[PDB]
Order: C-alpha cells, then sequence, then structure tokens
C-alpha cells in the first residue's frame, strides 16, 4: 500500500496494525513506519514528548530516525491533528527475538553489553532517559553484530497503564519511588539484559511490582543500613520475613558463566543506586576496556 509521494508498499510486522515495513522509492530502501493515533490531550503530551527526543539523537548505538509524517503522508516543519506517521531505520530483528531461541555466547553478550553501555552514555550524556530498556526495545542487525536502541515511548529528559508495562527490569528504588527516574534506574536494566543474554531466561521474573521486590531480595543484597530501614517501613510482612530467609546468590542465577561476566554484573546490579556502575564507569571497567580502541 501507499503514503504519500515517497513511501511505497506497506506491509505489518503480528496482528497490532500500526507498525508497518514500507520501501522509500527516493532511497530505495526498507523502512519501519510507526503509527501514533491523536485523540486524548495527554496522548498529544506523550507524542510531543517523544518526537523532541528520537529527533535530537544520532548515535551508532540509536535506531536513526529519518521523518514525522502527517495523515496525508506529507513530512512535518519543526501540530492538533489526528494521526501521525514515523519513519525510521529498518531493523533487521530484535534482542527479544534473539533471545527466544536460546543463550548467546559470552563473545555475543559481552560485545552487545559494550554497545548497549555505548548508547546509554550517549543518552545520558544529553540528561535523556530511556525509563523502558527491554530486549524488545533493543535492535539487532545480526549479521554486522550492532545492537541499537528503540522506542523512546517511555522516555523522558532529567501513572495510568501501568498493567502494560513490564516491572522484569525495574530496579528496587523504582518500585519503592515510581515517580522518580534516574540514570540509574537504565543501568539496573542493562544489568538484567545482560544475565538473560547469557542464561536465555528472565533474571527476576515478577508478575507485578510486589512480587518482583521479593525475586530481588533472595538474591541482591541490602548493604546499606539506610535502604535496609527504609524497606523495614515500605515491604510489607510477607516479603519482610522472607529476605531474612536464606536464598540463591548471582552467582547461582547464572550456572557455567565466568566469573569475570559474574563480578562485573555484580557491581551493575546492586540494591543501592550510590554503588552502582554509571554508563561510562561500565565502560571502563576491565571487562568493557577490551573492546575500545
Ligand atoms: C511494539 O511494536 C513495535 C515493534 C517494532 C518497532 N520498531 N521501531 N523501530 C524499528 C526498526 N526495525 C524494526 N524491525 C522489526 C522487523 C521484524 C523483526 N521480527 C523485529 C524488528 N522494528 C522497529 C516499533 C514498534
Amino acid at each position: 500500500f501507499d503514503l504519500g509521494s515517497r513511501y511505497m508498499d506497506l506491509k505489518p510486522l503480528g496482528g497490532n496494525g500500526l507498525v508497518f515495513s514500507a520501501v522509500d522509492n527516493d532511497c530505495d530502501k526498507r523502512v519501519a513506519i510507526k503509527k501514533i493515533v491523536l485523540t486524548d490531550p495527554q496522548s498529544v503530551k506523550h507524542a510531543l514528548r517523544e518526537i523532541k527526543i528520537i529527533r535530537r539523537l544520532d548515535h551508532d548505538n540509536i535506531v536513526k530516525v529519518f521523518e514525522i509524517l502527517g495523515p496525508s503522508g506529507s513530512q512535518l516543519t519543526d501540530t492538533e491533528l489526528n494521526s501521525v506517521y514515523i519513519v525510521q531505520e529498518y531493523m533487521e530483528t530484535d534482542l527479544a527475538n534473539v533471545l527466544e531461541q536460546g543463550p548467546l555466547l559470552e563473545e555475543h553478550a559481552r560485545l552487545f553489553m559494550y554497545q548497549l553501555l555505548r548508547g546509554l552514555k550517549y543518552i545520558h550524556s544529553a540528561n535523556v532517559l530511556h525509563r523502558d530498556l527491554k530486549p524488545a526495545n533493543l535492535f539487532i542487525n545480526t549479521e554486522d553484530l550492532v545492537l541499537k536502541i528503540g522506542d523512546f515511548g517511555l522516555a523522558r529528559i532529567m501513572h495510568l497503564s501501568e498493567g502494560l508495562v513490564t516491572k522484569w527490569y525495574r530496579s528496587p528504588r523504582l518500585l519503592l519511588s515510581p515517580n522518580n527516574y534516574t540514570k540509574a534506574i537504565d543501568m539496573w536494566a542493562a544489568g538484567c539484559i545482560f544475565a538473560e543474554m547469557l542464561t536465555g531466561k528472565t533474571l527476576f521474573a515478577g508478575a507485578h511490582e510486589l512480587e518482583q521486590m521479593q525475586l530481588i531480595l533472595e538474591s541482591i543484597p541490602v548493604v546499606h543500613e539506610e535502604d535496609r530501614q527504609e524497606l523495614l517501613s515500605v515491604i510489607p510482612v510477607y516479603i519482610r520475613n522472607d529476605m531474612t530467609e536464606p536464598h540463591k546468590p548471582l552467582t547461582q542465577l547464572l550456572p557455567g558463566i565466568s566469573r569475570e561476566a559474574v563480578d562485573f554484573l555484580e557491581q551493575i546490579l546492586t540494591f543501592s543506586p550510590m554503588d552502582r556502575l554509571t554508563a561510562e564507569e561500565a565502560l571502563s571497567h576491565p571487562y568493557m576496556s577490551i573492546y575500545s580502541f
């Protein structure tokens, strides 16, 4: 199908019917077109918040955005329409799919982590937080082995529909304080992704916010007395008695994985965000310093 005098052969990616894979006749290449329907004055607020971010970011490990189109298919010069299309680079697959067929080799999991931390270093330098890091939002170009961070729909600079969001990659601070978003929150998610790349399975797979904390507390130790006293006053009684009970450490959740990868992960998956490595700190670590020239 057609969309304006540039994009031809629109084919979906499904059951959604809002994401397409068309070809640009002016460039003679494949592109991924995403549609955003506008009704709610908050849906316009989220669309405006996203466009400003995606048009400002240009990095080798970030999904490059080509154009922002209107309902007819004409480009936007930069509102109050009905539908807005977004043209992005087209990527082969996404890490969610890659993990579906099983764990990556320690050489591929390390390479993708380096590219994820390089991409995170760029967005955090521009004071932008991804706010939704998960394997589905990390796109893979299998032949060049290139990871590219995409889907900045939840991204913010510096509460509704919480059911449709995955809590599996949320930090303990984010589960206690959902209103505050920091650079450290993106780092915990990056750690959870690296552990999923090595094992194939989700490290902390919780149904809700409370169950997510219960699973994190079983493996991640609370070192600071400030965080420990806060938990005794916030997390419920059934989770409170469970943390003093014996459980599996992080090294037992990663069987067959080398101590170099586990000790690097133990520095990122810290309960307190103060002890946590940043994107710059993680890239300068001996486990990641080997990829830079
Ligand atoms: C929730 O719905 C979505 C899903 C994907 C995207 N985005 N956003 N940018 C993208 C660049 N490339 C691709 N390619 C697909 C091709 C098929 C593969 N199995 C998976 C990757 N998809 C993109 C946006 C919204």
